[PDB]
């Protein structure tokens, strides 16, 4: 039973995670081979690699999008030979996905990280007076976004914002790019934040993944404004670590393992004919998997590490 599976792009850190731990489960299925492709963050590379991957006879595509909105494409190149396609990590529209009925999804609920981290920042905002710099009682924050149209980057920049004004914490936005989830454009983009007139006004680093956040710290290094506190999404090893450090104040453990599991268990099922949650206990609900977030820091900082 050979599977064939589209990586958006090695390089990405918590893609990294949920790809050995999918190998992991290849490895250890004597009945599976996975087929693993490095698409390098071109959507390109990838429709091309899934064409070879068709040609060379899959049983299941699992497939890590580069572009959300080339899941139709996708679904129309499984079309042709009935092939069933667990999208996942990055979610393809409703539409996209009613449009066959062997595809699915696994990932998240969105909206819940961004929630979960405006609550960590509205814990230690209020546990932490003295980082309100400007004394006006209203957070003053840059903010790092992820991949423009990304329904998570989308979600958790809105909700984090959202989550802190409905609990009555006022902000103000000095600045907001992406960085593309990745460390280096991180440390550029919050490297020029801190070399511009706005430099000294900037109260808390809000980023949409722990990549990002690590790009800003090394930047806040750079700066001597380590005082300045950053928060990020995935609980990565190393932002772990930085919460222990306290170079992080807080972040979201986004579960790798668990979406690795659903994507890998949904995928042999399908490959095999079955229903997609056949022997687990998955909840597919129009054919989506969702996995919960848990926020992370000092003070539960244990549970993890
Ligand atoms: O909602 C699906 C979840 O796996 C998305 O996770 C994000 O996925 C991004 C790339 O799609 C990037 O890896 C970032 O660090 C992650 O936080
Ligand atoms: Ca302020
Ligand atoms: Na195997």
């Amino acid at each position: 039973t050979r599977i064939g599976v589209t990586i958006y792009k090695y390089d990405d850190n918590f893609m990294s995670v949920v790809r050995k731990a999918i190998e992991k489960d290849g490895k250890s299925a004597p009945d599976v081979q996975l087929l693993m492709n490095d698409s390098q963050n071109d959507q390109s590379k990838q429709n091309d690699q899934i064409d070879v991957l068709l040609a060379k006879g899959v049983k299941a595509l699992a497939i890590n999008l580069v572009d959300p909105a080339a899941a139709g494409t996708v679904i129309e190149k499984a079309r042709g030979q009935n092939v069933p396609v667990v999208f996942f990590n990055k979610e393809p529209s409703r539409k996209a996905l009613d449009s066959y009925d062997k595809a699915y999804y696994v990932g998240t609920d969105s909206k819940e990280s961004g929630v979960i981290q405006g609550d960590l920042i509205a814990k230690h905002w209020q546990a932490n007076q003295g980082w309100d710099l400007n004394k006006d009682g209203k957070i003053q924050y840059v903010l790092l976004k992820g991949e423009p149209g990304h329904p998570d980057a989308e979600a958790r920049t809105t909700y984090v914002v959202k989550e802190l004004n409905d609990k009555g914490i006022q902000t103000e936005q000095l600045a907001l790019d992406t960085a593309m989830w990745d460390t280096a454009q991180a440390k550029d983009k919050m490297d020029a934040w801190l070399s511009g007139p706005n430099a000294n006004k900037i109260e808390v680093v809000i980023a949409n993944n722990d990549a990002m956040a690590m790009g800003a710290v090394e930047a806040l290094k750079a700066h001597n404004k380590s005082s300045i506190p950053v928060f990020g999404v995935d609980a990565l090893p190393e932002a772990l670590a930085l919460v222990k450090s306290g170079a992080m104040a807080g972040t979201v453990l986004n579960d790798a393992n668990n979406q690795a599991k659903a994507t890998f268990d949904l995928a042999k099922n399908l490959a095999e004919g079955k229903g997609a949650a056949d022997g687990t206990s998955w909840k597919i609900e129009n054919k989506i998997v969702r996995v919960p977030y848990v926020g992370v820091d000092k003070d539960n900082l244990s549970e993890f590490t």
